[PDB]
């Protein structure tokens, strides 16, 4: 299955198609977007984004955000799979400090 993921970047909004078994960061980069990252292993906050609408992405592979933050919609985009059409704001790391 695939989903329409709207990424709202500081530069502009981009609607891309992401399959249910690929990570959002991976697919965004394939489409020419430049999103932040460092570890790419779910263990830091560099790739953080925030869910604006749509179902929550599958974060079973993330570990850095606290249960509280997954709670509130923060997403580690490097290890997040989409689970429905959704809109995510990227570059949100500063927001977690
Ligand atoms: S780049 Fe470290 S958690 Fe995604």
């Amino acid at each position: 299955a695939s989903y329409k993921v709207t990424l709202k970047t500081p530069d502009g909004d981009n609607v891309i198609t992401v399959p249910d078994d690929e990570y959002i960061l991976d697919v965004a980069e394939e489409q020419g977007l430049d999103l932040p990252y460092s570890c790419r292993a779910g263990a830091c906050s560099t790739c953080a984004g925030k869910l604006v609408s749509g179902p929550a992405p599958d974060q079973s592979d993330q570990s850095f955000l606290d249960d509280d933050q997954i709670q509130a919609g923060y997403i580690l985009t490097c290890v997040a799979y989409p689970t429905g059409d959704c809109v995510i704001e990227t570059h949100k790391e500063e927001a977690l400090y």
